[PDB]
DNA sequence: GCCGGTCGACCGG
DNA sequence: GCCGGTCGACCGG
DNA sequence: GCCGGTCGACCGG
């Protein structure tokens, strides 16, 4: 991690922030410019290493006049898993140019991307209301996950990327929210076989960043191979539960 | 529906309007809901609105127990309740707020008939997949509620779909469109599973042939849920099993 | 491949050459891009004349060359080979009225449009899409002509003999002839047999982009042959469900 | 030319 | 301490 | 995404 040697700095620049309230409390919508504040924070402590995830393709591809087209331009990343990670569409990628560059897109696996010597730590941040208790957050899709783990052996890609994670915590004082607490936590570092994952939840891995473990004391190849164990145990219960949950109590109906 | 008889009159005051650009789409709704709350005042209700109200109509009743007995309907209670220790909690000076989760964004109620209206935002500078509309584990509960209870003359779930977009420093509506649920195919609605079990379709394209009972619609739909719930059992281990299978070892 | 060493003249030959309207016509099928399929004949024959045939043209000279050799038996075993024999043989009743005054034709079901040999077979085959619009990947070849082959590659043991290579030259409309603006090559023992595509509706042809097509394949051409009959058994099965959920479900509430 | 995955973040009728 | 639905609304490595 | 349907015509261990 690039952000967990000067974590202590962020976590003391953002307690105490504040934030004008959309005047809903709650709901995607309602999110949190907490996470602008922690790019802007990025952006003066490491500029050379943060980037949005858009930002950094329009970069990778704009250093590249040359390479024209879909099919050159998916080479530029020299990584299956990352391309998977981290590229756009067929039809985009073919269609970027000068004036006609990458924005925000609601499904992207990143917030903030930073690359050092080509190496990329993927940042998530999750900012949570602490006025209550409430359920785990979604973390990232189970199924995307389980696809990176597959590519990263089949390409022996065990050293080249992180997937970190910041929380946020905040509660509203007046007419405005304030960050009362924060909290880090590396994927990759918690036990794989202890990740809930919620099916009904877009089959998104859901848990308190402040809750994570960082036991994990084996090689990343090991972590994999353990997830994907995980993941396809999961998946024959959910197929088996959605029989006795979603079909057995409505037979009677038929 | 209460709104379908003045379906224009919402559409009108929509087309055109610009709001200052900052979900983005939120500021429309509170425009169908203003409207609504000036042109059918004793029928316009938010959700959490009307509850507290129905509780605050009854002050001697106090407890979920005897709080849960003044909905008279055991289905509408599952769509509108809140929870046991909300219900139990609720005060004249603890009120019900607005909920992330709540069934409806309107309640149009009159001669014990309630409407519940759920407004989609749509920014049109996009060509995107169809919204989520409603959980089709919740419908189907519903349905089988109706069937146990026999409410099948109770209430509606129709929506309003309001296409935006981003014109300058602001927000404008370009088009508005009206469905109800309960007159589309119910064994063509598309249940997304992985996408929080959602049914989700365009409002501008919901099929409204159907013209059988309301019964029938009913026991319709829970053998539609029934075989896709079988179907995506099946789904499943075909393409989040089988095809990793070979890294386990 | 031997064309392959000479693949930049050729890519840059074609690239410019133009051909006018087939009849001023639609520009599908046969008549469409045909004549460029010529064009790159004109120069594999007027720089490699000394193994270049048309198919036909081929088989016309194993012929001749063995007038003591007539009708089926001797004829069929002109080819030491019995998979070139099922790609490049034609007809019993054909391959018995071949003489000097009745010399074989060109035939629309032919394998290959060129063929290159120098003991080794080189199979060419041309493909032509208009640029001017996103289509879909055209037909390469039988997916079950290619499982037959892969079988008697297997039973006779002859993983060396011969080569699958296909040649692409997009084109254009430009006035009132076509031009082209590019050119794609690929050689089909190259690729991923356990991923090519089977359209079994368009005659069960395998149906992909020569431009797209991968070129990475670890392994021996044996182990193909062994790997692409696995594919194609899979696929036939599925399509046998398939067809049930869709052209008999579907109309069963009819009868 | 049909089909469905992903991000965001919420409590318990 | 553990389990897990619901709302919103997004295009094609 | 991935996935696949059409039009046009041809002869045969
Ligand atoms: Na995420
Ligand atoms: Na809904
Ligand atoms: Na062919």
């Amino acid at each position: 991690s690039f952000i967990k040697p000067i974590y202590q700095d962020i976590n003391s620049i953002l307690i105490g922030q504040k934030v004008k309230r959309p005047k809903t409390l709650s709901g995607h919508a309602a999110g949190e410019p907490f996470e602008k504040l922690v790019y802007k924070f990025l952006k003066e402590n490491l500029s050379d290493l943060t980037f949005k995830q858009y930002e950094y393709l329009n970069d990778l591809f704009m250093k590249n006049p040359a390479i024209i087209g879909h099919e050159a331009r998916y080479k530029l990343f020299n990584s299956p898993t990352l391309l998977f990670l981290l590229s756009r569409g067929k039809a985009a990628t073919e269609n970027w140019s000068i004036e006609n560059l990458f924005e925000e897109k609601q499904n992207d696996t990143a917030d903030i991307l930073l690359v050092k010597d080509q190496f990329y730590e993927l940042l998530d941040v999750k900012t949570r209301n602490i006025s209550k208790s409430a359920q785990a957050p979604n973390i990232i899709s189970a199924y995307k996950l389980a696809q990176t783990c597959a590519k990263m052996i089949d390409n022996k890609e065990f050293d080249l990327f992180d997937i970190n994670y910041l929380e946020v915590d905040w509660e509203l004082n007046g007419e405005d929210l304030v960050c009362v607490s924060t909290s880090f936590a590396e994927l990759f570092k918690s036990e794989p076989s202890e990740l809930y994952i919620n099916w009904a939840a877009a089959m998104q891995i859901q848990f308190h960043v402040r809750d994570l473990d960082q036991g994990f004391n084996g090689t990343r190849e090991e972590w994999a191979k353990s997830y994907l164990k995980h993941f396809v145990t999961q998946a024959e219960q959910r197929a088996i539960s959605m029989i006795d949950k979603f079909v057995k109590p409505f037979k009677k109906y038929i």
